[PDB]
């Protein structure tokens, strides 16, 4: 609200202001490729924790 | 009251002083106007916190 000012004549109508702002989303990706043979020919379990 | 001076002859009649000071009252005002259309058509709530 405007700061109060001395009342000399008749009330003066004044104006306020409104603001706006927006942020747009984005998409992200990441992928890897492990061959079927190497994944299946694995007794050690070294490749197991990829998830 | 006058400081006490040494008495030698007669008594000298001094005088004092009174003081005054006044502060006058002032009138302040502030006014904001929004159209009825703009107030009722607001479906967002931006103009709600004016009071």
């Amino acid at each position: 609200f405007p700061t109060l000012k001395e009342w000399v004549g008749k009330r003066t109508i004044q104006q306020m202001e409104a603001h706006g702002y927006s942020i747009a989303n984005k998409t992200f990706e990441g992928t890897v490729g492990i061959s079927r043979d190497d994944f299946e020919d694995d007794n050690l379990g070294i490749y197991a924790p990829i998830f």
